[PDB]
């Protein structure tokens, strides 16, 4: 689903304007200003999000176009290391995650991935491991954010800086509401609320996940081409029809600067087909944060935007 807020640049950009210029010096106290402003979003955007928030869409996915970004030549040079440094001056894109995050819920950070951080930049580096954000050549196959995590977020959201040069960066996503008329009723069975074998990523290192979970009618979605792992045949078979089905739905995005995407994370499973880097400091760049909703098992009381959570695998 995508809508163009090109409109409302003057409106977003004051919106902007009205937080804390430094973020990550007082995350706590930026995220709230940018939970009062969100009461004050273009009624179209408001209603926009919190329509996905309550229903999600078939889709998956709320694609926000032309919202307002730097002119290239005034953002940074495209970051090459990780964490960001704390006094860096907020960037638009990271504003509007502000705003549209806090309508949707609360960021949070995760204890043992990114330094803990909140806001993730997500740029090209050498040398990349295979199963990093970092990845440019490499396909970045199909993964549900931090699936086995008992904590996982409601969303990913991701706001595009730059593309990558030529454009050819695109982020995939797959649907359970698309992918699941195709399977048949005794595979839904089998998935259904069944824990199978999941690795975690890099920076979590078993857990239990259910592939498909919650109402039989319209269920949630736990998929990682990488990490899940079933051991019995059936299992095995079940999930290979899964696969072939999410690719069968899939749906591109070419984040362009001003985008922000939000994806339903109980829902999807994404993935970033390959770009050729150029190193010279107008590389692609994203900025990713994960927000948690009130929907059942990721907050339990008292939590704020911009807490930082431990690792417990689910099972
Ligand atoms: N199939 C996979 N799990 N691929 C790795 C996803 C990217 C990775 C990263 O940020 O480098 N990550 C997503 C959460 C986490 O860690
Ligand atoms: O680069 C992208 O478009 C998505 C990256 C991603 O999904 C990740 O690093 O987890
Ligand atoms: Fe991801």
């Amino acid at each position: 689903t995508s809508v163009d807020c090109t409109a409302y640049g003057p409106e977003l950009r004051a919106l902007a304007a009205r937080l804390p210029r430094t973020p990550r010096a007082d995350l706590y106290a930026f995220l709230d200003a940018a939970h009062t402003a969100a009461a004050s979003l273009p009624g179209a955007l408001a209603t926009a999000l919190d329509t996905f928030n309550a229903e999600g869409s078939e889709d998956g996915h709320l694609l926000l176009r032309g919202l307002p970004v730097e002119a290239d030549a005034d953002l940074p040079t495209t970051p090459s290391s990780t964490p960001a440094p704390e006094d860096r001056s907020l960037l638009t894109m990271e504003a509007m995650l502000g705003l549209v995050g806090r309508r949707l819920g609360l960021h949070t950070g995760y204890r043992e991935l990114r330094s803990g951080t909140v806001y993730h930049d997500v740029y090209p580096s050498p040398g990349a491991h295979h199963l990093s954000s970092e990845t440019s050549e490499t396909l970045l196959e199909f993964h549900t954010e931090m699936a086995y995590h008992r904590l996982q977020p409601n969303y990913v959201m991701l706001a595009c800086s730059r593309a990558d040069h030529e454009r050819t960066a695109a982020t995939l996503v797959a649907s359970v509401r698309k992918a699941l008329p195709l399977l048949d009723e005794r595979t839904r069975a089998r998935l259904l609320d069944r824990r199978m074998p999941c690795c975690v990523d890099v920076a979590f290192r078993i857990a239990q996940v259910k592939p498909l979970y919650g109402d039989a009618d319209d269920p949630f979605l736990g998929y990682d081409r990488e990490l899940l792992a079933p051991e019995d045949p059936a299992d095995k078979e079940a999930v290979a029809a899964l696969s072939k089905a999410l690719d069968e739905v899939t749906e591109a995005v070419y984040l362009e600067p001003g985008d922000l995407l939000i994806v339903d994370n109980f829902r999807t499973t994404h993935a970033r087909t390959p770009f050729s880097p150029r190193w010279d400091g107008k590389d692609r760049w994203l900025h990713r944060v994960y927000i948690r909703t009130d929907r059942n098992g990721q907050l339990s009381g008292g939590e704020r935007a911009g807490d930082v959570v431990a690792f417990t695998p689910r099972g």
